[PDB]
């Protein structure tokens, strides 16, 4: 019976099945939004999700006594194991933040299609060489986030009242969200010189992300 | 009669005549925008529309009698057809939008003028060299558009009321438009943990698009070498 | 005498001398922008300006003697010409910009100095490569501008009232400057489908801009 | 006795003793941030820092002997001398921004750890190749930065008062921060053709900003 179930799971049709059904829940989760549909077609939907989730649980189980060691030595499987388990945690308890986390099974659709796997890995390909740069960036912030909190955060706390408030803002500025009228002009009107912070900060921090796509296109 | 009309079509005149009308109608359309004009020199242009449309409607039939089966298997032709024909839509009734789609006719400057046709072909070449990632986004976007509506849109109705409003808002944040003060800071006053739906939804967005583009440079770069 | 006026001009002294006048008139006008400086030194500095032109005026007469027709067959020189053709014009009457166009002079730091010439004409040299596209956009821009203008200029005339409005507003959206909340959500208050003009327009324009750079990068 | 102090300073323990101190006093200054942490355990914060500055002024006097002439001709040390010197000023009088610089030391985690040094110099490196077109633009940003002050400074004072106020603004227009509604849309009410002034400017400053980026990609 070991090899009967091995053919079962690894078949074209078990794939087409699970992929058809990832697609389906992914239209019903669409329609769940509709707060009218939830009156008209409400109940079909709520247990459709339980119907589909068990299938996935067994699809996960069927996969596991086949591969064994092999299964959890795959990132995409593990994430599927991770994702559908996230949904096995009950609707009650914990936080709602578990109810809405659930909808990460649509990433399952991604892992299910090998074309997505091909391209998604190209995207994760690129990351590590940037860990060099990436994790300096993550300190320039820390250093410069602190300077702000003490400098401003008395008078302008929403923005820099805090280690973490300074971060959220310095990010804000990094992306040049609405930093000009929104964030320095109002400061200078109290602390006239804080342009010696940000114009510098804006310089370092666009520079780096520029010499990021340069040295991204060498790999 | 075929090779007689097959001569009216291909002539250096007929293209220089059809094209030079496009320009001559652009100007014309650049003046249907003051009210001043439609007052004084109004019906003047009202029917100059009606002229340059007949000139095309016929022309498409001429090429259809030349190329025929060849005509509906070229993109640039199929466009001129569609775009002329959509102008054939009637002035009265219909929909007020179809009355405004007209100045798409000014796209035949692309289609007739040769150098503009070439760039378009260049520019449309990159498309499927990305079309996986184009999808990967709308899936990702989708999984993130629900997630928004069932979190925020209860309180914050305009921004995240529906699938629709969530997507559009989630686009806004992509261009990095007003996003922090304008959309998220507000979310933080009721929901201090929204910088977890967003500072990430950011990097992911701007990791991809950067790779979407280093692709464009790469696929376009990839074609250059390796021929030795 | 022709071959003295050739020698006076060609000297490595002459250039240094010209570049000295510019880089003074450069410093001098920084101080002209000030409010207080023109109280005190508004005597000398209104003098000094009128010399620096008188001299460059001579320089053009001589350099024309030297190269004759080769003068108005050279870009860089014509720029020196028309920039100085401006400053001559008397101080009062007509438009107030001709008295500000004065500062256009300072760009003689570029023409005069080789390696400013080179990197400037290195920039400009891609424009011929870009006609093939600027053409197309100004066709695209002009075309949406018409549609925008009829469709919205009735309820939103400060923004889409004429062509002019529509162009700048469309020029805005292209810089993703406050397009959404600023310009479009207000439009969705009255014309709900504007996300189908404004998004897609927004797509295309950036599309181009990327592929613009992906052939500037081969070129 | 000279080569005994030259055979510890160079070792891999003396080094990891700073890099670890760095990382502790690095962690400590983010705890200062907490207002709760300053009236609970502020004592060990004041001292830990106090000891660190002892260790570091010792370290630096220790590396001066081993290195001497090799020391005061290195970037990373002239950095480290001043970056630490700053924390030794009396802390009374002067300016309170003396006291804030004290966190520029946590930059040393970059100095004293070699991968960061080669990732950091991988950016300073491609800076002498750019200081050309940093000249061309800083020229433009001046020339206009005059006109702006003298086309809109009597009435549009905040944004364009002083020469400076023209700088801080045009940069915001350059960063494309809120420019159109923020800045141009308002000027246009009083002076209508300000788009002619600004809009071109926003071609020049971004074209150059794009090609100067291409000049990075082949070199
Ligand atoms: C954190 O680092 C960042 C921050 C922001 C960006 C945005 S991403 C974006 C999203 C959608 C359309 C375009 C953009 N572009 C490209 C086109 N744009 C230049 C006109 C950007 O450059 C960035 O926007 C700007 C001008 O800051 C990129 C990296
Ligand atoms: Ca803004
Ligand atoms: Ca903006």
């Amino acid at each position: 019976m070991y090899l009967r179930i091995t053919n079962i799971v690894e078949s074209s049709f078990f794939t087409k099945f699970i992929i058809y059904l990832i697609v389906l829940n992914g239209i019903t989760m669409g329609l769940e939004t509709s707060k009218t549909f939830m009156q008209s077609f409400g109940v079909y939907t709520t247990l459709f999700n339980q119907i589909v989730i068990t299938i996935f649980t067994i699809e996960i189980i069927l996969r596991i006594y086949v591969h064994r060691i092999s299964f959890f030595k795959d990132p995409w499987s593990l994430f599927d194991f991770f994702v559908v388990a996230i949904s096995l945690v009950p609707t009650s308890s914990g936080f709602e933040i578990l109810r809405v986390l659930r909808v990460l099974r649509l990433f399952r659709l991604v892992t299910a299609v090998p074309q997505m796997r091909k391209i998604v890995s190209a995207l994760i390909s690129v990351i590590p060489g940037m860990l060099s740069v990436i994790a300096l960036m993550t300190l320039f912030f820390y250093i410069f986030a602190i300077m702000a909190t003490q400098l401003f955060g008395e008078r302008f706390p929403e923005w820099f009242g805090t280690l973490g408030e300074s971060f959220y803002t310095l990010f804000q500025v990094m992306t040049l969200d609405d930093w000009s009228n929104g964030i320095v002009r109002p400061l200078m009107e109290v602390y006239p010189y804080a342009w010696v912070f940000f114009i510098p900060f804006i310089f370092v921090v666009t520079f780096v992300m520029i010499n990021l796509v340069v040295a991204i296109i060498v790999d």
